[PDB]
């Protein structure tokens, strides 16, 4: 199935995932009628034969986000090499909405966050599934601002710490 | 045709592969009928622009393997860059049967061998195929023990140094 | 789209990219009755979130090498993740042709030119298209020498010095 290894070729270079939603305005619009929609990134790998994880936004919020904030989680997946790997999954993971100016002319303020698994999330424990992150990641007014929006996309950064 | 260029894109991190046979037990009992029933790694480069190399397993053995041992070989393939590289191929390689358990939980006991390839061995010569390896790489009786064999699957690592 | 995916995967190993023009003589002998006939090379990224770059060349020469030379250029492509990157594009580039002879049994000698890519040059600022290059990079006559050409194939290398 080329789909299938379309998969497991899917890795972090360095721990970096960068997702990029384009048509934002269309997306959000559809959100904003859908209760709980939620978009999902491509599978990625931490590392080559790492864990699987799965980043997730919901455009109009989840929880305490909806409809005035982008919520952000992040997940893991059963993976082909679960069993060669350390459970419960435990390296520090690190959000951020890219905001989109040239680094040389200003200097681009990404919004971050940066949280250290919970051992007892089930999620990140061994798989055999609700993802931990922010749901009031940035809000409706502030990705408005500066150039978090552009040419209708946005640009989620997922970076997990590989300690090698 | 879009698999041939799947196969251009598989390379090793670092000289690793990591070979996953799943549904060990109904392959096994194939290799059992079959007397010389040989599975195939995907090709995978040294480097990026290095050698093609494949590896090969006789779940049930092969010569003095036979109906005892799981056998394991290299072998180099033509690639697409070999009049760049150096002949004949002569990088060590490790071979690894992984005991699948965790590694904070416990201490993996893998088995691994690891030769220096023979300028003389025919198959390491430039190609335009005898892989080399171990018949008695592992007995029936040991991969029952520990976790080389989990959720019947076993992992085969084969491992290229790269001078660099 | 599997195509589309399949270009967002093809990325430069530490900036470099190799390009394999297989069936030469046969391309060869096209270009000589088309006029400005280019051939391209796929995509690729400078890095892993970088510029997307390709590489071309007229067999039968453009400009002041048609007739005589192989003429080899560079350029920029829109890529997915642009209103990242600092523009114009500005990494120095460095272009090979392959003697392709063994390393150990002889010294090969490449042919190679270098540039620092011009501020004003209208391709290398920020796309929404004319590369730059060396219209006689490697004459007729040079390439029928040492192993330009081995096995009919030729092999074009692009080298991208990436900060880091």
């Amino acid at each position: 199935e080329l789909r299938r290894e379309m998969e497991e070729l899917s890795v972090s270079h360095d721990g970096v995932l960068i997702w990029k939603l384009s048509d934002y305005s269309r997306k959000l619009q559809e959100a904003k009628i859908r209760s709980n929609h939620e978009f999902f990134s491509p599978p990625f790998y931490t590392h080559r034969y790492g864990y699987k994880l799965q980043v997730s936004a919901f455009l109009n919020g989840n929880g305490s986000g909806e409809g005035s904030h982008l919520s952000v989680y992040i997940r893991v997946l059963p993976g082909e090499y679960d069993s060669l790997l350390e459970w419960p999954f435990s390296y520090k993971v690190t959000f951020s909405i890219m905001d989109q100016s040239d680094p040389s002319l200003s200097k681009p303020q990404h919004i971050t966050e940066t949280f250290n698994p919970d051992p007892n999330w089930k999620n990140f424990q061994k798989p055999s599934t609700l993802g931990f992150g922010y749901p009031k990641f940035i809000s409706h007014e502030e990705i408005k601002k500066r150039n978090y929006v552009r040419d209708n996309s946005v640009f989620i950064k997922a970076s997990i710490e590989i300690p090698q």
